[PDB]
DNA sequence: AGAAGGACCAGTGGTCCGTA
DNA sequence: AGAAGGACCAGTGGTCCGTA
């Protein structure tokens, strides 16, 4: 079993047995290789290529000895990176914030989705568009959460800000 | 039990108790217009929006009263439709030499695969970009036998053709 | 034989809940 | 209690094969 992650800010390096939160991201990031050698693959046999990290992609992982990759921790997890690769800043900030204030990592997830709505909302609430606009979110499916969230503020705003 | 199809010349009725080949390729743009419904409604929904024929779509269709319509039938006419739709005049002119041999619509049909791997040759033998670009076409899967025979014939290339 | 489609199957997206 | 992940489940893509 893996360590389980803290809160971090930018660069730290976790005490003890422990994951910090740019070990996460790296996880993401080691995720999109591996799909990029999925679709190597079924592009050289004439297969149907993903274009979306998949059940495919997670064996692939695993098979490469990347065992501490599995499915259920990375889709848990993909509106905290959705954050950090469409606002860095604002990311690094709300890191900063939840750790001084020693909040656990349950929290500081949780806290993730408000700004992202916010930029949904700077979208037309489109938030498919707005991860597949960026080269590294594109990839992963839309959080069913944050996908209801963005809904149900688009609906206030358009009853608010109707009348 | 829906009539069986037989093959028809463009424009023509097919007598008895049988169906023809524009029949067949109007239940395609039938699932087209079941598609877009869906989809409105999953937008307003705040759904995810399929941008495929699924299994959604067919569902779809059978609850809006068109029985007539069922997942395997399309799927295995749908290179028929393909070439309909990307080379209307190869495909009327396939369709009216196959009318005059008697042929069959099993062999008809085996008959349409050639011209869409011709057009996939044309096109660096990229038939999910084939299908793509074609707005009505772009909403069904690539058959499984049609991207076969395009890589088998992409390598057919590479091969005779590297000497 | 030629052909339409119910129904099944392997593998998917999605995440709960038994575990440490 | 906070958290990682095995494993299950409903519904998908895909098409075989029992049927007419």
């Amino acid at each position: 079993r893996e360590h389980p992650f803290i809160v971090t800010e930018p660069g730290e390096v976790a005490r003890g047995k422990k994951n910090g939160l740019d070990y996460l991201f790296h996880l993401y990031e080691q995720c999109r290789e591996f799909l990029l050698q999925v679709q190597t693959i079924a592009k050289d046999r004439g297969e149907k290529c993903p274009t979306k990290v998949t059940n495919q992609v997670f064996r692939y992982a695993k098979k490469s000895g990347a065992s501490y990759i599995n499915k259920p921790k990375m889709r848990h997890y993909v509106h905290c990176y959705a954050l950090h690769c469409l606002d860095e800043e604002a990311s690094n900030a709300l890191r900063r914030a939840f750790k001084e204030r020693g909040e656990n990592v349950g929290s500081w997830r949780q806290a993730c989705y408000k700004p992202l709505v916010n930029i949904a909302c700077r979208h037309g609430w489109d938030i498919d568009a707005v991860f597949n606009a960026h080269p590294r979110l594109s990839i992963w499916y839309v959080p069913t959460k944050l996908r209801q969230l963005c809904h149900l503020e688009r609906n206030n705003a358009v009853a608010a800000a109707a009348a």
